């Protein structure tokens, strides 16, 4: 198309450059990555605002401090880049939640009340040593309890009072789920789960302070239940290279250059 | 032109280039393609596509079947491979050609200076230190013992070695160490190591026959001529100044501003 570098004879060309980055690994993530920018800016470009990405960048800013312009150099991003893949997870997220919201029929909801409790309340005990966590035990078992104080004068930090559904992002799924099984004013046994980050074995131990009635009309918690239902669908890859391979489909595309043909081998 | 179509959009190669011309991949194929294109009508008659298919063969033979997976896990075509080949010879015949010009008499002064005559060894090679001071000890009874504990010690494949200050055959250490003894004798135990694993071998040299000096500079030349051009073979900074000078004649300069400074390191 164009010219990139002149010598006496022959020279480098738009094309040449591109006959050889063609086949790159790397350029079918920059040719995939334009087809999900265009189709998603004109089918979902109105719905997410460049407001809502300044806010996820100044965040994602304000965490990694004065190291997030290096962290950015590390990855290989520029401080453009980055506010730019932070709008597309923005856009085909939106995407990924309304088609979620619109595929919901009966059987789902009837799919969703079988495996679910009510939302509980306990006083959480989390610890970084496993036997200091078997000591708390026999003192929370004691003729007086007093599980709150236990809690207050050895938790690993954050805070004692927890709300949490079945299906609902709080504490570890091994405390979450072992957790609800658990009646009025039930005490709970040394539970080893997992961190984040550290993956250092933290040990927890629970006991439920207020919990409802289970219920048994489903149409009672469709609240729960539905945002639950888009919580499993958004964090779902099959579901999410569906949404892309709708969309792409909404918007006739269709590649031309064999070199990028299998990149919608996925949509 | 175009790549992909879609309703009221297309992508275009120029969208693409908008795309990965900053990229740091991008800045690399730049490169190899005008360092091709230059190299190949200064110097594409000099390499021929039948001494390329040979040293890719060498390739091949050495890492076997795997080859094809190898070239895989290095992201390499097996072509791009044979291509890279040639481009790898195209240079490195302009080094040898360019370093062969500015050879001066001062050249071949500060070469014979330290430079000392070619000399033969029957060397050992050992694994464990422990041993390669047993092998010593038991070598200094009559002297001549060395010889056949020498050849049933060595972990190498001969003892027999025939080597100067510029060869490559045996370590620097060994190598250098090797060239300390006199017409006779042996040396203590040379603590090297591998080039492929990072093991510790220990060599014990002994000279069998040796040379002299000749205070002269061709009666040491085509040594002294080889040993210059290996050094600025060797040498980046060097290597850096053949493309530089190349690219100069060609009249080389970049038109997009996405790839200025690739040269500043030439
Ligand atoms: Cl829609
Ligand atoms: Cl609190
Ligand atoms: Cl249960
Ligand atoms: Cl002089
Ligand atoms: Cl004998
Ligand atoms: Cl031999």
């Amino acid at each position: 198309n164009s010219k990139i570098a002149t010598m006496k004879g022959d020279t480098i060309t738009v094309a040449d450059f591109y006959n050889e980055v063609k086949n790159s690994t790397a350029s079918k993530q920059a040719v995939l990555s334009l087809l999900v920018s265009k189709v998603f800016e004109k089918q979902y470009g109105d719905k997410v605002s460049d407001k809502e990405v300044t806010k996820a960048y100044n965040e994602a800013a304000k965490y990694y401090g004065d190291s997030f312009s290096s962290a950015l150099a590390s990855r290989g991003y520029t401080k453009e880049d980055y506010k730019k893949q932070i709008r597309s997870e923005k856009l085909i997220e939106y995407a990924v939640k309304e088609e979620a919201k619109k595929e919901i029929t009966d059987a789902s909801y009837k799919s969703a009340y079988k495996d679910y409790k009510p939302e509980v309340t306990a006083q959480v005990i989390q610890l970084d040593s496993e036997d200091k966590a078997k000591s708390v035990l026999e003192e929370a078992k004691a003729d007086g309890a007093d599980f709150a104080k236990i809690a207050k004068d050895n938790t690993k930090g954050d805070k004692t009072e927890y709300s949490f559904d079945s299906g609902s992002t709080n504490l570890p799924s091994q405390v979450l789920s072992a957790a609800l099984n658990l009646d009025k004013d039930g005490v709970s046994d040394v539970i080893k789960a997992s961190d984040s980050t550290t993956y250092k074995p933290v040990y927890y131990i629970v006991k439920i302070t207020k919990k409802t009635d289970k219920n048994a009309d489903w149409k009672a918690y469709k609240k729960r239940l539905k945002e639950i239902i888009v919580s499993q669908k958004l964090n779902d890859s099959n579901f999410r290279n569906a949404v892309i391979g709708k969309a792409f489909k909404k918007a006739n595309v269709k590649i031309k250059d064999k070199a990028f043909s299998e990149i919608l081998s996925q949509y």
